[PDB]
């Protein structure tokens, strides 16, 4: 399980080398101990006298249904809980109403394709709509006012406010269980934000650190880990276990495709978008 | 709510821009922003029956594409006395940031004098990289538009007249300030798509209109 | 609507100047730019009728070119007094771009005594090249035309005059300034063709005139 950073303190790092580091988003000895030096050298207020100490000391230490049939058979059952899966897609292909549906199928019984927690929704592109939930969950017969009581929301401002975000969510996620957290156009902020050809390696690196913490997260909590990525990065590649490339079939019927798993084939399978649901292809 | 004259798009928004906040409309160029416009700064004076708000319109113009015989084609449209629309819009074109703000100071005082329903910033952000096109500039301007949006909520909320602000797309502050926003592109020929891609209350939703010699006006296909 | 006194070029405007806006024109020297001026000096004072304003014209020169007998050849070409014309030009020639601004002082007082429906500025931007050689003081230079340029739109929505500025091609801020933007190029001999390069309500086209001793006219091969 993890080792949370708080012990880290008291093998003699000072305190407020802690908080940086918790602002820079490590949360246990485990995170800050397999790093190399320049991750925690890289943090603003950090010598490389207090990265090796940090280092040092720390190694003393140290199926959710998506509700489409089809979608169901194609990941022979759901997302698997505790790994990032990736849905990368054009635009207007309904990433965002998938993401909503999860928001709700996530809290359905575990015999019901759920995973009988709460659901956790950062979004970054304003597309977030309860009513949606309230659809979703209406569809499956559950109270749409504790579906959005089970969902906690947030609009990240900028990628450090999307990355602080995760610290409240940790301390936050102990208290609760919850099951799915969902980051809508997760890259989308790091591409208005990091707009300068000259500032693509801190975008980078702050991705890099942030897709970190969400496999630290998934691990540490057991929950899925959900990210949107609009293709108008190869990193998430290695990070994200399964990528699922959704296209646009005309009117509002979508295509998806399973473009890697180690474990799943590649196939395809055809779904729609539904007022009260993300379902089956009803032609 | 002021009618946007095109009824597919009046159901988009439920009925019309709300007066009293800002409804931002950023679309690509040659999109209609400016149609948009000057079709709203005639129908804001039609009766409230009739979609309007029964108030005189302000246009700000940024960008030079201001014609004053597209709101006498806007006024015949509706049947509204193309002269006395004329007569009840005050218009001045923005060269820079600085007088873009500044016209606001004048625009308090004038707008308690008479009744107005919509002020009107076409090419709003444009004078903000025409004017600051450095990047050592770039908090300068920001910290000009904050104040610049600050000051169009107060008289917004003072008067109780609606704000459009226009914005191309070749900043995240607008966000939080502007109530609902519109992504407008272009159908090849003269017909346009909308879509509503924030509003707390306005559902995501897509309407087709086309822009016609009269109007901004529901699309005929 | 000013007549041009070329039939072809008043239908490629739609029936000539709209008063009350900037309309640049564009083109190499000798492209007949002056002779367009000293016609237009004249067929303002025309009735409204006969496609003129019924008003006095005002010519600021920075480039020489000001001939009162040319405005005589046009006002006997239209049978117009050539002295009353010359009585109703006012004429100054701005000796820098500071000059060039002072002037428009005098004419925003003198312009409210009488009626005028014309401002030419011939080789406007002549002196900005002139007097601010240097590439450190472009920014000055710029400034210096802003402010011209809102005086200029200023006196044209106060007196609703037209507002005639002239550009030699061997800037962006004159784009935002100029409504109608006219391209001039040769045709050997006196013969010159017009295109229009940019207007939000006018076409894109291309009209054939001529330069005749009486007149700004159309092209008779």
């Amino acid at each position: 399980g993890p080792q949370p950073i708080s012990r880290l303190e008291q093998c003699g790092i000072n305190a407020n080398d802690v908080k940086k580091l918790e602002e820079a988003g490590f949360h246990t000895v485990e995170a800050v101990a397999y790093a190399p030096k320049k991750e925690l050298i890289n943090i603003k207020g950090i010598s490389e006298a207090k990265a090796d100490k940090i280092l040092a000391e720390a190694a003393k230490l140290v199926q959710i249904t998506t509700g489409s049939k089809e979608l169901d058979k194609l990941l022979q059952g759901g997302i698997e809980t505790g790994s990032i899966t990736e849905m990368f897609g054009e635009f207007r292909t309904g990433k965002t109403q998938i993401c909503h549906t999860l928001a709700v199928t996530c809290q359905l019984p575990i015999d019901r394709g759920g995973g009988e927690g709460k659901a956790m929704y950062i979004d970054t592109e304003g597309t977030f709509r309860p009513e949606r939930l309230l659809a979703v969950a209406e569809r499956y017969g559950l109270s749409g006012s504790d579906v959005l009581d089970n969902v906690a929301y947030a609009r990240a401002f900028n990628t450090d406010h999307q990355t602080q975000l995760l610290y409240q969510a940790s301390a936050m996620m102990v208290e609760s269980r919850y099951a799915l957290l969902i980051v809508d156009s997760a890259t989308a902020l790091y591409r208005t934000d990091y707009s300068g050809r000259g500032e693509l390696s801190a975008r980078q690196m702050h991705l890099a650190r942030f897709l970190r913490m969400l496999l630290r997260l998934a691990d540490e909590f057991g929950v899925a880990v959900v990210i949107t990525n609009q293709v108008v990065g190869n990193i998430i590649a290695h990070a994200s276990t399964t990528r699922l490339y959704l296209r646009k079939g005309r009117g509002e019927t979508r295509i998806c495709k399973i473009y890697d798993s180690p474990c799943l084939p590649e196939a395809e399978a055809m779904f729609a978008i539904n007022a009260d649901g993300v379902g089956d292809a009803k032609d």
